[PDB]
């Protein structure tokens, strides 16, 4: 129950939005440790599958507002 995956979240692209995506997978939930860039819509995120899931940090930007995708 801890798995690591990439996201590409193309929702949007500049010092702002992406970042949020960090903000999204920090507050989904098991997450346990977070990477992403801004501008460079992606964020690479750790956490515990026991509560949260690559699914759950893919919800977590799209519940941002940035529909994004996962490829761990
Ligand atoms: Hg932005």
């Amino acid at each position: 129950a801890t798995q690591t995956v990439t996201l590409a979240v193309p929702g949007m692209t500049c010092a702002a939005c992406p970042i949020t995506v960090k903000k999204a997978l920090s507050k989904v939930e098991g997450v346990s440790k977070v990477d992403v860039g801004f501008e460079k819509r992606e964020a690479v995120v750790t956490f515990d599958d026991t509560k949260a899931s690559v699914q759950k940090l893919t919800k977590a930007t799209a519940d941002a507002g940035y529909p994004s995708s996962v490829k761990q």
